[PDB]
């Protein structure tokens, strides 16, 4: 049915384009919608100015939010109570609500929906246990690729064959990219887990430190360095 619904101001923020590119959305005004989270989809409804919005109302459009991240943007230069959803495709959207409490409720509801979607995917009754398990798996994968990358870097100046060296450099950059993906997934699952346990979300500054040089260059092009743009860039690769 409906997990969460409310009136929000909404603005497209980042947009996924062909060839795995993220671009900033056009400079534009906020628009108000009745936004309703059902399953793992946000439905956006416009008011006709005289009737309410119910099950027989037809949405203007819908945003699929499976495997999304939502972040408060208290740093937003002009508006309070802004949060940002970045989806699994490389898109992101800004939303403005009415208070800190309501903002936190939207973050909780969307992450809960995402957590349920992950459980659906794995056929697990225990959503909490599954999240912790996936977290453990990601930490194991991170440990391995970190170690392989460290070995590779130490090997770079010991291999005398130029083809061999070039191969190792390629691999270092593969591992670097893998680690960006893994850290993003880990942060995301920690967001989901926190939302179910009522705990605090993982530290955004810690995640950003894992952005590689090419990813930072891309964030510079976008005009935004944040968990949301980092996520959009990573998601656009898949
Ligand atoms: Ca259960
Ligand atoms: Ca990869």
């Amino acid at each position: 049915t409906v997990r969460k619904a409310g009136a929000l101001a909404v603005k497209n923020f980042l947009v996924h384009k062909k060839n795995k590119k993220v671009e900033s959305a056009t400079r534009r005004k906020w628009k108000h919608y009745w936004v309703s989270l059902k399953g793992c989809t946000l439905f956006f409804y416009e008011s006709d100015g005289r009737s309410g919005i119910d099950h027989n109302s037809i949405p203007k459009h819908a945003v699929w939010v499976e495997n999304s991240i939502v972040q408060a943007v208290p740093e937003h230069p002009k508006k309070d109570f802004v949060f940002c959803l970045s989806n699994s495709l490389g898109d992101a959207f800004l939303f403005q609500t009415t208070s800190q409490t309501e903002l936190e409720n939207w973050i909780t509801a969307i992450h809960s929906a995402c957590a349920t979607a992950v459980a659906r995917h794995h056929h697990k009754e225990d959503t909490l246990r599954l999240l912790k398990s996936e977290i453990k798996k990601l930490e194991q994968k991170i440990d391995m690729d970190e170690k392989l990358k460290k070995m590779g870097e130490l090997q770079l100046s010991s291999v005398t064959d130029s083809k061999a060296a070039a191969t190792i450099l390629d691999q270092i950059f593969v591992w670097e990219q893998n680690l960006e993906q893994f850290q993003m997934d880990l942060f995301r699952f920690r967001c989901y887990l926190a939302s179910l346990q009522g705990g605090e979300l993982p530290n955004p500054k810690r995640l950003l430190a894992f952005a590689s040089r090419p990813t930072k260059v891309a964030m510079g092009r976008l005009g935004i360095f944040s968990v949301s743009s980092f996520h959009a860039l990573v998601a656009a690769r898949t």
